[PDB]
């Protein structure tokens, strides 16, 4: 029944640790969590929060040339493990907590917690990775070249993750993420969109998915631009027909370049496909009746997803990195970074959602 | 105590009539509706709907050189009036209703109903205008040159309407509407945005408004584009200052062209203005707490407004045309156009809200 969940602690100067601790008792009832944190630091946060922690497994990570994972000892109802791995940085746990502040020390430490946990999951010691949020500016101050988890995951695993946001009532894949909105149009090409729609299906197996119009009213039958939507349509038909045919990546790469071959594929395609054939109008897409028609969406750009999504599911909304060799989930900071260790009230709903999501998937 | 409310019937072949008729008893309790429809066509609708209509005021309208507004007879508890005016086309009520169909004759009729109702309001015979939806394609087939209400209202009154969607919980002004999204960026200029925000304020008097970022995360301090946001800031700072100064239109046109004049205004009228100084992040803007912070917003593009607002306020959300010599409101098509006169369930909640909003306004 119990799957091992690897949890990287994020920036210790934020509300990450509080979430972790307050949630521990309920979380241990649904999976076995391993927390990537050394005891000395764990205790600094505990004392500062004035909370206690029972029956938890923590993993002290260290830089070594080889992989090695061992149970070491029990202590204060605490189970301590070590994981040695090639990190490329010397772990330094001896610094103080500085509530809500940007700091090179805790920056590097959290980057390392995450790197250690990611490879822990990659080596199959746990079933999935959950990352608590980090502050990119402390990474920057630590002299790291990465811009966030995704960038680091691309470097570790050489794959470009697909982001999917939301929860059971509504998930949305993002064709593009943190790029300026004036750049998104030229990125919507037949080649790129086809690869994305193929990978997104393979990664999720959703049975009925819909693309959101890029233009108002999905272009309104060509009167409000509509050029992007023609491309979307062409990509849907071709992906639909290709998934139905059960042919391989080699055929795909070849057919992406040959219209006559795409055409042959479309003429032989005798199914309803997995993607709706025509882009959705955003006006209708996030209403109750819209959501009942389709609740697995693909958005060409960041805000089309975020605005409606956070208006409905502020609490339970998770971030899911698809297309990597590990299952990785996350949550959004949500509050102000700087406003932490102050008994400010906290929402642990999304932490639980993200966990249950990962637990529910099949082994990679 | 009641104000007079002109109501144009939209496309008689759609659900407009039924809304009008199902709503009349309850509406007459808050205002005095004047419906713009000839008797013989009203009856064809009543019959086809199989409903009756009690103590309702209807205004037949006619092409003519002069503006004249007359009472004529009472009938089936049905006060019939005359309104003659320079319409441009010969009115023609002699046509049969075609349930849910595009037709030149109900299209042309519906345009004429609206033109009459609009001038009725301008010539002060009523307080406000409420337009029931039309179908742009029936307008096209009738040979009209206009693409919609706003298009025509610009021609009637030589003013560019500013559009505002929502309800008392949330209003969004639209800096652009049905233009291709790839084209929105170039349209965000200091000149155009300042005029917009000046007119938006003058028209609404809202004491606290926010602009929503164009780029994800409001450009994240210049890391995700940010160019558009610099321009927002520059406009916000200038308009705010102009509005405190109490200076006039002539000055404003002069100060738009001259950086030093702008600096002088900014030095003299520093201070919190009616616009928040920084664009808002769309992630946070539509949540409980966000809305509690600010609930009067301005969006740079159509879908940023439509998608979260229809997720929250599907039933109650209205359309308001600001910046015209008359008050004019409207609602969006509930159902598909196709499904009129079927006995499908019909939502009247926004019709009421729209009327409620107009009454609750001062005269013009
Ligand atoms: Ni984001
Ligand atoms: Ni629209």
């Amino acid at each position: 029944a119990m799957k091992k969940l690897a949890i990287s602690i994020g920036d210790i100067n934020s509300i990450g640790l509080e979430i972790l601790v307050r949630s521990h008792e309920e979380l241990s009832k649904i999976c076995t969590p391993f927390y990537f944190i050394h005891e000395s630091l764990l205790n600094k946060a505990l004392k500062l929060l004035n909370l206690k922690l029972f029956n938890a497994k923590i993993v002290a990570f260290k830089d070594d040339k080889d992989y090695e994972f061992n149970f070491i000892k029990k202590e204060n109802s605490l189970e301590i493990y070590s994981f040695c791995l090639p990190l490329g940085f010397k772990v330094d746990e001896n610094f103080e907590i500085q509530a809500g502040e940007i700091d090179a020390k805790s920056g590097l430490y959290g980057f390392l917690s995450f790197k250690a946990a990611s490879y822990f999951v990659y080596e199959k010691h746990a079933h999935a990775l959950l990352t608590l949020p980090i502050h990119k500016k402390a990474w920057e101050d630590a002299g790291l070249k990465y811009k966030g988890h995704t960038d680091a995951l691309r470097d570790f695993f050489k794959k470009n993750a697909i982001m999917m946001l939301g929860c059971k009532e509504l998930f949305v894949g993002l064709f593009s993420e943190h790029i300026p909105l004036a750049k998104v149009s030229k990125k919507i090409t037949f080649k790129n969109l086809s690869i994305f729609l193929k990978d997104f299906y393979k990664e999720t197996h959703f049975k009925k998915m819909g693309l959101l119009g890029f233009n108002p009213h999905a272009g309104d039958y060509g009167v409000i631009g509509g050029e992007e939507e023609k491309i979307m349509e062409k990509a849907i038909a071709f992906v639909n027909a290709f998934l139905h045919s059960k042919k391989d990546e080699k055929f795909f790469k070849k057919a992406l370049k040959d219209e006559n071959l795409q055409k042959e594929l479309l003429l032989n395609f005798k199914g309803k496909g997995v993607y709706l054939p025509y882009p959705l109008v955003a006006d209708t897409a996030f209403t109750k009746t819209g959501l009942k028609n389709c609740n697995r969406l693909v958005a060409m750009y960041h805000d089309l997803a975020l605005a409606p999504l956070k208006a409905l599911y502020f609490d339970k909304s998770i971030n899911v990195s698809l297309n990597l060799p590990i299952i990785r989930v996350s949550v959004d900071h949500g509050t102000a970074f700087d406003k932490a260790y102050k008994n400010a009230k906290i929402n642990t709903k999304s932490y639980f959602e993200a966990a249950k999501f990962a637990i529910n998937l099949h082994s990679k």
